[PDB]
């Protein structure tokens, strides 16, 4: 169910030196074994060479194959940053089995999708993170018909598989499986628009091309520490450079379990961090946490770049970096489905404060559309449409909405409203998709209100963002009920399995919707002037 580029792109990007036919498979023993003797892994009491994180995963990738798990299953993962993760991806990836990366805030709704849609052979989960049980949700899947035949926790397993069982054998390379590079090796889930997120396939050429290529542009090596702030499976910090940057320049990942400004600034002074990438939010509650004294003691010396995507990050903000926490601020704008934009790191501070960056590759295409697919005048706003060597052609079993997220000569439609420099930054100036963006974490309205008109008490509700200082919006809910607690409400939405970042900050019950002409508009436009009434 996924749609390939066009033979003559493919051609491009092969003879352009951007797919050059390396696997998954290959990546992991070359780089296990180049860099065998460093440190690739810190986290968790736990210290890994290259070499231990080759032979473990040697020995996972083993223990999933004699679970059943085979070249070309798709598999859940719904790890948080343990170094555990990074074991199981590496094994998956040496049977050429595809990951299907879930966050940890994710719940029964959307894991549910991500299972019943890749046809996932098993879900790989930890015992507890955060408050919540992963085992329980599991239950519940398996208990409604939906869960994976094979059910691995990392932690106390319950009735489930212990990951321990999959460590029991030692290696059989006879088990591996190198798959082509023109394959998807995984499959991600986009921010979500609609009622659904969809799910991404990314190739190995395709994706590998934007790992090696990131890596350059943010200066990786062996002496790269990298400190991972964000849920590791997440695109921005995988892949921009991320986890997968890192291990491919042969530098070290350090995981940090929550990204508070304690616990970050301590790894960041224990183990030397040189780069590390956050959202908007977590970078002005780093800068606040320095500049007004709470942790003005720490040592951040060794940080070099300091990454900030996700979400728009106004210039006050962005201009509080060099002089708060000493460092190089980079703006990253990207998205799972391609398109990732960087300010260079020898940028002038103006551009760097300004823009959200420009593209990785030089065959990179930019289109900035009016309402009619018409360029706009250069240095003017409009929509963004991208195609290009890392940027998907489709999303996986989505024929109907693909029809309408790419133009019909295979531009994909982002919704960002953005302009363009006479550099080639672009700089975010707004958005055109239904799509919440609370501090990097997107939430569909249309799928929030999905689930709150589920609720037998309701009559009708429209979700809008509210403008918010640290997070660019919080999720507001006006709600018609023929009314509950609000407390009853949000506890009916956790009850649906909603993702913990889905449930709305503020919740207010009407008698009608504060806004004239309600029968006279469509629920777009009526999301679009409750949320001017909140800004
Ligand atoms: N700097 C920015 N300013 C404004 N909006 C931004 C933004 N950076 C993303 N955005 C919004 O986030 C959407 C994509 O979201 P996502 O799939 O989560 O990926 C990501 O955030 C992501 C980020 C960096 C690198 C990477 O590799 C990623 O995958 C965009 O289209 C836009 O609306």
């Amino acid at each position: 169910g996924c749609t390939p580029w066009p033979a003559e792109f493919a051609v491009r990007y092969r003879e352009a030196g951007y797919w050059t036919g390396e696997t998954f498979s290959d990546f992991v023993t070359d780089r296990t074994r180049r860099f065998a003797d460093r440190l690739a892994v810190v986290g968790a009491g736990q210290r890994w060479t290259y070499a231990e994180l080759g032979e473990r995963s040697a020995v996972l990738a083993t223990g999933l194959a004699r679970l059943g798990i085979a070249a070309g299953d798709r598999v859940v993962v719904q790890l948080p940053n343990i170094p555990e993760l990074f074991e199981v991806v590496f094994a998956l990836f040496r049977l050429g089995a595809l990951p299907v990366y879930a966050l940890p805030a994710h719940r029964a709704h959307e894991i549910t999708h991500l299972c019943t849609t890749a046809q996932a052979k098993a879900l790989i989960i930890p015992d507890r993170h955060a408050g919540f049980d992963y085992r329980t949700m599991a239950a519940q899947l398996r208990h409604a018909g939906t869960a994976p035949e094979h059910v691995v926790v990392v932690g106390e397993p319950g009735g489930f598989t212990p990951l321990a069982e999959l460590r029991a054998d030692r290696p059989d390379p006879g088990v591996f499986t190198r798959p082509e590079a023109s394959d998807a090796a995984f499959l991600q889930l986009s921010g979500g628009t609609t009622g659904l997120p969809k799910l991404i396939p990314r190739t190995h050429d395709d994706y590998l091309y934007s790992v090696r290529a990131s890596a350059e542009i943010c200066a990786l090596g062996t002496d790269t520490v990298y400190l991972a702030a964000l849920p590791a499976v997440h695109n921005f910090p995988m892949s921009s450079p991320g986890f997968l940057g890192t291990f491919h320049a042969g530098g070290t990942v350090v995981l940090a379990p929550n990204p508070s400004p304690d616990t970050a600034f301590s790894l960041i002074e224990t183990e030397r961090v040189t780069i590390t990438a956050v959202v908007p939010p977590i970078a002005l509650q780093w800068l606040d946490a320095v500049e007004h004294g709470s942790q003005s003691h720490r040592d951040l010396s060794s940080l070099r770049v300091l990454q900030v995507g996700g979400a728009k990050f106004a210039p006050e903000a962005a201009r509080r970096v060099r002089p708060v926490l000493g460092c190089t601020l980079q703006q990253v704008f990207g998205m799972a489905e391609g398109l990732v934009n960087y300010t260079r790191l020898d940028d002038p501070d103006d551009i760097i404060t300004t823009t959200q960056g420009r593209p990785i590759s030089p065959d990179d295409e930019i289109r900035i559309v009016d309402e009619a697919d018409r360029p706009v005048p250069d240095g003017e706003v409009g929509h963004l449409l991208t195609r290009g060597p890392y940027t998907i052609r489709g999303y996986y079993r989505a024929e109907e909405h693909n029809a309408t997220a790419f133009t019909p000569d295979g531009f994909y439609r982002t919704g960002d409203l953005v302009r363009r420099t006479p550099t080639g930054h672009l700089v975010v100036e707004g958005r055109a998709k239904d799509q919440i963006n609370r501090g990097g974490e997107k939430v569909s309205a249309e799928e929030v209100e999905n689930h709150i008109l589920a609720h037998p008490a309701v009559h009708d509700a429209a979700v809008v963002g509210m403008s918010d200082p640290y997070l660019g919006e919080r999720v507001c809910a006006y709600v018609i009920a023929r009314p509950p607690s609000r407390s009853e409400l949000l506890r009916f939405l956790r009850e649906r399995g909603l993702a913990s970042y889905k449930i709305p900050d503020r919740v207010e019950f009407v008698d009608r919707f504060p806004v004239t002409g309600v029968g006279k508009i469509s629920r777009s436009e009526l999301r679009r002037e409750l949320a001017r009434r909140l800004d």
